[PDB]
Order: structure tokens, then sequence, then C-alpha cells
């Protein structure tokens, strides 16, 4: 019904990095597959009224399945890292 909401930092940083990879899937020859990972997922996460704090709050998003949503945990637990602990 036209929404259209304001500008604001809310979700837009993660989209950022589903839209640039995104565009790395198509460019790419055999990345069809995983390109509708991201284009679903950033346009979900691009465009959703309220913010997440875990993994399972992207899955919960409809076009976001395991592989896209994995990806989205690593965003709110740490960001990045070289080696794995113990």
């Amino acid at each position: 019904s036209k929404r259209k909401a304001p500008q604001e930092t809310l979700n837009g940083g993660i989209t950022d990095m589903l839209v640039e990879l995104a565009n790395f899937e198509k460019n790419v020859s055999q990345a069809i597959h995983k390109y509708n990972a991201y284009r679903k997922a950033a346009s979900v996460i691009a465009k959703y009224p309220h913010k997440i704090k875990s993994g399972a709050e992207a899955k919960k998003l409809p076009g976001v399945g395991t592989k896209i949503a994995e990806k989205i945990d690593e965003f709110l637990a740490t960001g990045k890292l070289r080696k794995l602990e113990k």
C-alpha cells in the first residue's frame, strides 16, 4: 500500500555485503544458485522493519535459507576470524 520507510542505519551494512558478493555470483558463470541466496537475503534484510541479533532471526525471514542465514550468525557473533579456538 505504498509504505516507503525513512532512511535509517539499522541493517543496511549487511545487505551491502550481500548485494556486493551477489553481483559476484551472477557475474560468474556457475554461480546462479548462490546468486538468489544473497539476492533474497539482501532484499529482506535491506527492507526489514526490525533488527536482528542472531542467525535464527535471519532464517525466519521469507527468502533466506540455512546457507545465507549461517553467514548472518557470523555477523552478529563476532565479524571476522583467522584461526579457531579450543
